[PDB]
């Protein structure tokens, strides 16, 4: 995250860290949160690449042991029918990974919070951007996990041609834009929460920004609005 400071322990327990093993160790490339104790929801254009991946729940600090991780492999991966690599401007960017094994809940691994399917928010709602993303544009990954305030921006405002214009729909959520604070490549798949009826829910999917950066003025960052693909998540989870 650009502009972001650190989170606490317990504060976002339903993050998770996609890792991918890079030959000797894993190393982080997306964020994901965490939906069924087997179940996690992340950005389609993060298993792109056939690689080796796992899921790290209760994770804080990645170069250091917390005492408090659960390393999970991935048995499955269904990303969205629809998705195309190609054109992260079309939508569809989510992926559920079926995870090797059922996690352990406990105060730093819990399940994210879905909204009602068809939720749309008011323009300046309230959310936050968790990962460990790149602090900087070209800068380098959090080794702890971050957050920023990331206000939305609805939909006529944010496809304005002043802002993203028509490369932005309406199965999107933007948020920031300020060009302070925003998510940064390794933030991707991660999750927006937003505070709903005194409830964090997890209402965007970290999808793309500026191609000339992270924090640009009138480019917020893009993230796949949850609620559009209720229906999906849970048709996919009770056919497996
Ligand atoms: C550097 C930046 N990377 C990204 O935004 C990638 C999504 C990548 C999809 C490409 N296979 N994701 C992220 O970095 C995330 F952190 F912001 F979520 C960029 O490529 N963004 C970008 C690409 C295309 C368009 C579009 F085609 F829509 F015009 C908009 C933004």
């Amino acid at each position: 995250v650009v502009g972001g400071t650190e989170a606490q322990r317990n504060s976002w327990p339903s993050q998770i860290s996609l890792q991918y093993r890079s030959g000797s160790s894993w190393a982080h490339t997306c964020g994901g949160t965490l939906i069924r104790q087997n179940w996690v929801m992340t950005a389609a254009h993060c298993v792109d690449r056939e690689l080796t991946f796992r899921v790290v729940v209760g994770e804080h600090n990645l170069n250091q042991n917390n005492g408090t991780e659960q390393y999970v492999g991935v048995q499955k991966i269904v990303v969205h029918p629809y998705w195309n690599t190609d054109d992260v401007a079309a939508g569809y960017d989510i992926a559920l990974l079926r995870l090797a094994q059922s996690v352990t809940l406990n105060s730093y691994v819990q399940l994210g919070v879905l909204p009602r399917a068809g939720t749309i928010l008011a323009n300046n709602s309230p959310c936050y951007i968790t990962g460990w993303g790149l602090t900087r544009t070209n800068g380098q990954l959090a080794q702890t996990l971050q957050q920023a305030y990331l206000p939305t921006v609805d939909y006529a405002i944010c496809s304005s041609s002043s802002y993203w214009g028509s490369t932005v729909k309406n199965s999107m959520v933007c948020a920031g834009g300020d060009g302070v604070r925003s998510g940064c490549q390794g933030d991707s798949g991660g999750p927006l929460h937003c505070l709903v009826n005194g409830q964090y829910a997890v209402h965007g999917v970290t999808s793309f920004v500026s191609r000339l950066g992270c924090n640009v003025t009138r480019k917020p960052t893009v993230f796949t609005r949850v609620s559009a693909y209720i229906s999906w998540i849970n048709n996919v989870i009770a056919s497996n």
